[PDB]
């Protein structure tokens, strides 16, 4: 009756369940800081269109050369001509 399971801090690793989540916005801060300076008129495609079909995949492994190769080429070559997915 008055003698249900013994809980103490839930909340405190429900905070800790939030990686994917948390990750992904600190990705897209830091990936428009790389572009922003080289390739301006992309980073705002690039960071929020990132996760792409092609160029998205690659994107998993944000490294230097690839990333800001795919990405600048991908955000200048589509532009925000966007429309559908």
């Amino acid at each position: 009756g008055s003698s249900l399971a013994s809980q103490g801090q839930n909340l405190s690793t429900v905070l800790a369940n939030l990686t994917p989540e948390q990750q992904k916005n600190v990705l897209g801060e830091r990936l428009y800081n790389h572009i922003v300076a080289i390739n301006p008129a992309a980073a705002a495609k690039v960071t929020g269109m990132l996760l792409e079909m092609d160029n998205g995949e690659i994107l998993n492994l944000l490294d230097t050369p690839g990333l800001l190769d795919a990405k600048v080429q991908e955000a200048l070559e589509v532009l925000n001509r966007h429309m559908n997915v």
